[PDB]
């Protein structure tokens, strides 16, 4: 299987919804599919689907550098603390890369998780 | 009772593909069902190999077909060696010898410390004109 979890979102719409996860993302997060798409990526800094804040524990660093590679069209990597749906921590090597359309457009970021 | 993964993966956009950067020539360690059923080849039949064969039509072709936009193929080559991002079309093939417009993105992996240990291709199949007759 896949090493490593993919995420689609659009980036089109409003705030980056997930159009699109792979199987080792709902594995290894335990989320399903069907609870994640048009979400945006961002629960998974919340310490399962219940928890409404983001934990204290996620470097707001590196979410800041995340929220800036994404405004200004351009690729990321770091590693950030997620948690599964029980809870439980992971820590998210994560990569963001942007796709451009037709012209000249980003029509979608990819983002490839590799937890470590 | 279990609910189980994979429920959307027929809504899967592109293909996705995993090379390890370290060892020689990019060998492909992982495709995606989209892969598979865009290009007619079967995961087992590409791992192990690099992506190149895309660019000759069909599996008894040994090399490049010359309407592959030999340009393109340099950039990749280079971005690639450079441990760079790519996106580009690139004219591709089916299995069966049919042509694919290949809209690929690729995104280089850095590991632990601190090098290029995959990198990840992404393809979004997309329409052309291009059509080598009967
Ligand atoms: C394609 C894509 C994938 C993302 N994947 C993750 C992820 O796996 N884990 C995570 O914490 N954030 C991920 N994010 C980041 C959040 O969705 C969001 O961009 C980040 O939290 C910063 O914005 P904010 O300050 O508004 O929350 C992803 C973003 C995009 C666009
Ligand atoms: C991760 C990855 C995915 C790739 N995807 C394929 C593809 O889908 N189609 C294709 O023609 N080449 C793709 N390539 C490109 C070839 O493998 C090769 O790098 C390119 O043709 C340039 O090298 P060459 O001139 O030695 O053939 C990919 C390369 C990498 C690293």
């Amino acid at each position: 299987t896949a090493p490593c979890g993919f995420i689609v979102t659009d980036a089109v719409e409003p705030d980056q919804p997930i159009i699109y996860v792979n199987t080792v993302f709902e594995m290894v997060t335990g989320y399903r599919a069907e609870e994640v798409l048009g979400r945006n990526c961002r629960f998974l800094q919340c310490r399962g689907p219940f928890a409404k804040r983001r934990h204290p524990l996620v470097d707001s660093m590196v979410v800041s550098e995340i929220r800036k590679c994404i405004d200004e069209g351009i690729e990321f990597q770091g590693e950030l603390l997620n948690f599964r749906k029980d809870g439980s921590p992971l820590m998210n090597r994560l990569r963001l890369t942007p796709i451009y359309g037709d012209d000249d457009t980003i029509t979608h970021i990819i983002g490839i998780q590799f937890f470590i």
